[PDB]
């Protein structure tokens, strides 16, 4: 059955990102296994990586937003067998350094130019070498491939700043922003149970964030809303307009949490963020652990990933899509 | 436990002035009387003085407090006559969940209303403790001059290196901390210490108080991002970016200066790195103790110099002028 | 305004007898005399009167307190006449490094001080409150009786579950349900977690079902994997309960002994060190906890299950509670 | 290099012997082979030796390795040949929840595959690394006899002190400084505690002074006020030494167990409770315990005292210790 050539999408900084059928099928070695890729998802950061000069290295099969089958697995490989559901984790960290085994394998510096799909070989193809089983998520019987694929990202990287932030039952925390990973961040913070207000202002993120559960919706925070009172802020647009409103917001030993795109570069008032000791945090992608996390919300349909599926030879079809104005949510593509 | 006695009054108009006439009030139910015994002098204090850091106003200053205990108010068995304490300059409400949850120094009733920064000070004879709460016992072998430093001199630096958790195995670096008892302090925790400081003077001075390394300039073996912790004590846009160009992943940086008004932050890297920028504001009662515990065993020796009350004025244009370098407290 | 009340004073001589010539004190410069509208009933006053738990002597009981400030010494400043508040029963001395240090609730000077365990409570008219810094405003849309049932019931179970770290993604086993933090399972189901409850009692099960529980049983069916559990929370506290929660809690995990069962309790070292089970200790709540508490509540998060009485009926229901479990009955003065 | 090579080999049935046919492997891939420049001794091999402490059968015993790596195998590139690192007892999977939540000393999968202890370990020439993740860099002024001393020695207490949260404001009370509680002593004093020692034998209280504790009792005096230590750590553990821990805890203080006294230990239920009492469990080490420990060796905030020799002479060691003999840590060059 399993082929020893597929097809595959990979990335050149020459001719950019192109159909490949003649790509070899590895064999894993003792202590590597083989995935059969089920879903694979896609987002804004490929388009980075594909127009926006992003270089996360060369020459490998694009897409980090893996979720598949083991279809074979190398001797020594004990803790995976044939038939086992599983999710990437798209750091993809070395798994040895201090930071990684130390809780955040998210900010390895080995592994840099070595993440799935962004750096290193992804979901693009039929068949992923998985070079550290680690990086792997168990994925739930009632979870499909498409959704788990939809959760690697979309999902994960909210849920890792919503707990790096302690939100809980008592937390009042403040979205600025819906939609691009706001969605699923409504949902995730009010899984741990916390009051949510959210502010945007385009006008469906407000109706959709007030359908996800947002306990507050805004387009602008009205007066009686006293300064400085929310536990944390979570600001999806990262602008100076829009930190200077968390800032203004957040209370004292509050957090502050850019998780935008913005600008390049953001100030803060020193004298009011020492005096009041507020704490900038800074957040990228999730962990090995969360990806289980997140997995097993989703399982208890605590989070609702809301993707659509079409078959991988698509994909060029739909990056240009996206490029131009993209939808709401993301797709998956079933190699 | 005269009538009256004199003290300086700070306003945005008439400035810092000496009042000769200041009434001295008696402890209510619950209240204390404090006879000020030594009140230091810092840079934060010229901020509110000439680079207008309001605070309040007609408000005696001095932040900086150690004196004994002259006259108790009745409900009050915590403390008793003949007391020698220090001020927990924020002053916290103690009825707030701020106060009672163990972070009175960020309490917002007490905000703009602290020790000689929006409430009356220790730049007096006398000083009336509206709230006892925010007072700490000064150890028998710990001098009142010495006390009165710690109280933001050893306290601020303590407050911000426990909040970073540092730990005999840290690896932090710190800026222009011998312009300056943080590296103690940091030492004290058991963790590396490296200074970096432009003036000569101040390095040799960070190297007698135990730092590991001084530089003027970081050599290279010394890769980015390999620091645990990065406390900037000038705060300029120029020293934030070598703290987050120095900072390790999920590193913490502590702008503990009172340099530009505005600091901007590299959110790509950040973002990628986990960094994190952590606010850090005086201390807290709690602290306070810890310090004075630690003053008193040595663990931290603060040098301080002394003068009296009235030479205060002098000494003022001196420190404005960078004509001395070390803390100065005064005995009125 | 009256002058006297009357109201139920314990005394290990003669046990908790009504008294009718109750005085009514008023309140000196920092203190502030409440007006009781609800006091909650537990097992715990019954250690005290019938087990001889000794929170001192001669003291009007009732610990769990909800009422409207009648009066207000001078410098009171947070508080004044007519503002619903509920008492926190460690009633900590504010001074202190521990209460200062945000856990009021382990005061050394407290002891023996505490709301109707040590210090009058509120089986009375009027409570006169020495340190008002132990108080926690009422929500508008939270009754004065929902408060008084908040003070212990819930603050206590949340307290523990909030210091074991409790997330949306916790597996936890609680034993127990019949009364024995009825409200735990819906503070846990609050925080996300996941519940399995252990009980004996047929009736608890069902309650506990009802109350959210994820799994519920009567003994842990052999397919449960041992040590899978990240928190246990004993609320009987038995040794034979308390080995059920080191079998069953994973590495690193954390036994929360929130019982008043035996007087020690006896764990394998081994198995301890071993796989690093950490055992917690846990009492009642401190004022903050109360705070977010009543916010909870006044949130809908949580919806506590209480009948009303006249004060004079608590005789009546302190037998009922004897025999057994239907507690979580609030009086009114 | 050489295609064979010696080492002491446990069988429940044969018990500790020498082979001089073991053979010496290749790595595959992510693997690494190590030569063993010091491989320590300490009490827990006699409990797998005599004790019937089963954790597993015919493997090359020594679980305190230091040494320098003689050839890896292909996709390793964190380590190359020449580098000098100690083996991580606990010898995590590093694919669970435990090892990825940086808590990899109590991985399930690898109970009965630690180093020396159920899996290989350092009573050979050289050791075939399945899982480099769990090595430590060794300073290069911290020579191999040194480092090997740490693995253990000084990464347990090192680890149960962490675990405290001891700072220089805690004032701590530890009680037993026979084996691993002398160097508990310099850790605890490396983190600026206070520290107070509780010890029956007049040595321990002569090497607890020398050490720097601050205080040393061979019975604590009437001064001493209850429920004023921030931190007990417990050598002995056995249930009069715990009661004393429980007395002496302040509030919300912690009672560490570090010892093996006896199966079981009981604490005051009502105690516990009403003052917020948490007993800690502590075991061995994590991978990055062991980097800071190495730190602490090579800035000599740290020193544990090591006497060498060759490893053929084990058999000999290991009898003495049985007997108390030399009882002074001792460590072995293949
Ligand atoms: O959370 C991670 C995010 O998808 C991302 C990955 C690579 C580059 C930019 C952004
Ligand atoms: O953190 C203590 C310092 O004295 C200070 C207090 C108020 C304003 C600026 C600086
Ligand atoms: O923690 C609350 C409970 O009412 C209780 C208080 C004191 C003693 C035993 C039990
Ligand atoms: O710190 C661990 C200790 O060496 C030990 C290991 C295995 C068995 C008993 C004790
Ligand atoms: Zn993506
Ligand atoms: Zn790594
Ligand atoms: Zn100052
Ligand atoms: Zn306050
Ligand atoms: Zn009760
Ligand atoms: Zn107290
Ligand atoms: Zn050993
Ligand atoms: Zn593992």
């Amino acid at each position: 059955s399993i082929p020893s050539s597929q097809y595959g999408f990979v990335f050149n900084k020459q001719s950019g990102l192109k159909l490949r059928n003649d790509l070899p099928v590895h064999k894993p070695k003792a202590g590597q296994l083989l995935l059969k890729v089920d879903a694979v998802g896609l987002c804004h950061s490929d388009l980075h990586v594909i127009y926006e000069g992003l270089d996360c290295g060369d020459n490998y099969v694009m897409g980090h937003e893996i979720a598949g089958t083991v279809a074979a697995v190398g001797d020594d490989v004990i803790n995976y067998k044939v038939g086992d559901r599983v999710a990437c984790v798209g750091p993809n960290g070395c798994g040895g350094c201090k930071y990684c085994r130390g809780a955040i394998d998210n900010v390895c510096k080995n592994a840099f130019g070595d993440w799935f799909g962004l750096g290193y070989d992804g979901g693009y193809q039929q068949y992923l070498l998985v070079t550290r089983p680690r990086n792997l998520s168990r994925i739930p019987d009632n979870v499909s491939a498409d959704v788990a694929a939809a959760s690697t990202d979309a999902v994960l990287t909210p849920y890792h700043a919503i707990k790096m932030a302690q939100v809980s039952p008592t937390s009042n925390i403040l979205l600025i922003g819906a939609g691009g990973l706001g969605g699923n961040a409504i949902q995730v913070a009010k899984a741990f149970g916390a009051k949510v207000t959210v502010l945007d202002k385009k006008k469906e993120a407000r109706d959709q964030a007030k359908k996800l559960g947002a306990d507050a919706v805004y387009e602008t925070l009205p007066e009686s809303i006293s300064p400085g009172s929310f536990s944390a802020c979570f600001d999806f647009v990262s602008v100076q307009a829009t930190f200077d409103v968390c800032q203004k917001y957040v209370e004292p030993k509050g957090v502050i949490m850019p998780v935008g795109l913005g600008a390049p570069n953001l100030s803060f008032n020193l004298g009011d963020l020492a005096l009041r000791e507020i704490r900038i945090l800074g957040s990228f992608w999730g962990t090995t652990n969360d990806l289980d996390d997140v997995l097993k919300l989703v399982s208890e349909g605590k989070v609702k990933p809301v993707v659509r599926s079409a078959k991988l030879k698509e994909l060029p079809e739909y990056i240009e899509k996206l490029r131009n104005n993209a939808y709401e949510g993301r797709v998956v593509f079933n190699p």
